[PDB]
């Protein structure tokens, strides 16, 4: 019956990403991670390759499936019988810009936000950081799922 | 089955905290309310009545129930086969301290925390706001559910 | 006794909550003037901007609206005061303003004020606003009434 | 045209932070209060904190000093006004300050104005003065001259 | 020649702690770990036990002494023909307290203080939460070094 | 023998970074301040006017010098026989996004950083603000550097 959806670019899915997916998955009946795609501006990752990546490392969350979407995250969350978004959360700052998304959302559409706090270890990784590091040859090898990794390299070459 | 605690003094209990009741118990199959019985620091209000005011407040929530709690939070929680607490934030500087808390409670018993914004209506009161307030005689019946209101005037005369 | 401040922005378009620190304002200083920022990408023209607070303050007998450029504290200074009074939702808000603030006050001697949002404003944004609104999101509660029709305008 | 404002603190010495708030209320309202707290543990007695303010303000003609008890918003509206003068250092600052700012324009329509601290005093509070002082640190740059007399007078 | 000070009322030390001293001892060719003393509250530990825990966890970083001190820091530092001070922080509300108290000791001292960041497996650890978590039986060990966490049950029992 | 870091753009030098190199030759016996060239966004100075500007203003720092520098900076920093950056804070939001910089930094390359507070005085100015405030007239002449001043002004022309 319950239910949340997770949404993000996921350009690509990190493994603070998928911590955040897991905890949803243990309290919530099912979850849906919304890949959320620009029409006007490619990513790195096509839809397909953003889609896959989760797939792979989130094979052990039963519960848990994998769309895509574009426009308003409520018509994402609405059209599938749901009414909450589930965001991973690092900074007070990350508070106060999310907050009045999850405000406005509410206000429009009276779907509900939770926020979950980033697991320590994965406080530092965003999908723009790894790319970035990555694309000058950092090693971000720990901070990925192995379905990223090193196609984020075959990227980049 | 899915479950959240939402714990605190609610001393007494604001129309910021029902609205994070009404949030909860929307989205998870079973809520506990718990209040803190503080053998330190006491309050305006007693255990009962804090418990009484929250159950006329949440008298529309069948899944939400009410209950009083002593010590380590997260042994409350488990203790009713539960594993994730509830809680409201109303800024940035909530968010720090409380992600201190919610890792703690994470890492010492698995316990996850989740946390939502504030309607905007509520972003400024709080129970200890509200009593001061009303202590040197400003009105904050707004603020509050109508039987704590009238409980309020009664512990001022 | 000649005190003055001036409100800021690209209003682009003015929403409730600028409506509400403009109404703020008015009520706490005898002119104010809504400096309308001309910067050539934008949803509404400069022209379309300065009308849609025009029409939204209708009952603020002291409140003006004009277009400028430049420096604000040239604005200011020009006019004849040395106040600028700004709404704030956020900690955030306050740290980047704050530096802003401080070099106006440096280089010109003009005074910034802030003022809190009110709370049921607090979410609301123009830019925000346009967003929502292009993907069928209903803002008519966040916007002056004439301003609503004016961007359902630009959009269909 | 009867606009003013009313400054509040507990000022426990007043230091040139808050000198800095008073100045540039005054330069923008026709009429400013300071609003000196009686809470009784503080340093110096409300007495001596309106004596040391208004010995530091004397060259700002349309401030006064008095004390007050209670609510806030009921001595700035017993005195005829609705708006409140605060300065702020930082975010978290804006943030605390936000909800008592929201509450008080609720319980009573009185609005409030915050203003960025100058750069030089952003470090200096009452209460660190006091602490630093009492160690024998030097903070006769933070304070007005005759407070810091007065300072040196309560610990030796 | 360089040096730094590392402050703190170490009550108990801490593994954020332990690592902020091991950067500093890196960086600088002496570190003294400074135990302020509050001369008026006594903490959980006396001077000697929180000493004794420092030196214990300590002992393979040979430019690291620990000392105790009163009063202002920027004496401490000062007196000791040294001018910096070394600070872990965790959050941007850290930041900007500690930036009042640094900008006030370089004011009357001329005494520097160099931020660290802390590490994120110990962003969530304090001496203060540790020991109300310990206080209510929960799980610490892993967030305390060995010289203290016995001890710290031996003190709470 | 210690050492350190001091990176940016410095496009053009400011008050405020100078008085970071000053405080950071005070407490390391080597400093580098590394001007990063860009390929893309390029600025308002070339790199061999930004290191000129700053060895002009930093010639009474004999254990200072300035170099130019590419791509990844913990390379940079390793490649000199160095492991620590040294930074500026204005602000608690500086912190961090700059905190998230330095955890990578520390996670992909063993190298620490450490952050100062900006001097009050300059708490407001930075490069970008500095060039948009003299673009337009402003007079920024005591946030600057003189040599500084007088080459905004020509490049202005
Ligand atoms: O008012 C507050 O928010 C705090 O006092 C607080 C924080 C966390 C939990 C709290 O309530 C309980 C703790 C333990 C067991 C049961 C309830 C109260
Ligand atoms: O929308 C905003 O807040 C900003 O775009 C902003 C900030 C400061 C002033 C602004 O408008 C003017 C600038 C210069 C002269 C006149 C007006 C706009
Ligand atoms: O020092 C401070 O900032 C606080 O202690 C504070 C906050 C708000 C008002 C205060 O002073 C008054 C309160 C009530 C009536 C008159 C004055 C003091
Ligand atoms: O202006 C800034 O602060 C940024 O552009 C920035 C951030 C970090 C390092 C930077 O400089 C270098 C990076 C790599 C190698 C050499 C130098 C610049």
């Amino acid at each position: 019956m319950t239910g949340a959806v997770c949404p993000g670019s996921f350009d690509p899915v990190t493994l603070g990403h998928l911590d955040v997916f897991e905890r949803a998955a243990a309290q919530f009946d099912e979850v849906i991670v919304a890949v959320l795609i620009n029409p006007n501006k490619a990513g790195m990752f096509t839809v397909d390759e953003r889609i896959e990546m989760i797939r792979e490392s989130t094979a052990d969350l039963p519960n848990l499936r994998v769309e895509s979407g574009q426009g308003l995250l409520v018509d994402f969350v609405r059209e599938r019988g749901l009414n909450a978004i589930v965001k991973g959360l690092r900074t007070g700052t990350d508070f106060e810009y999310e907050l009045q998304m999850a405000q406005m959302n509410k206000h429009i559409a009276g779907v509900d936000t939770f926020f979950v706090a980033t697991a320590p270890a994965y406080s530092f990784v965003s999908s723009s950081l790894a790319k970035e590091v990555a694309t000058y040859g950092g090693d971000v090898s720990a901070l990925l799922p192995a379905s990223v990794h090193q196609r984020l390299l075959g990227k980049l070459r």
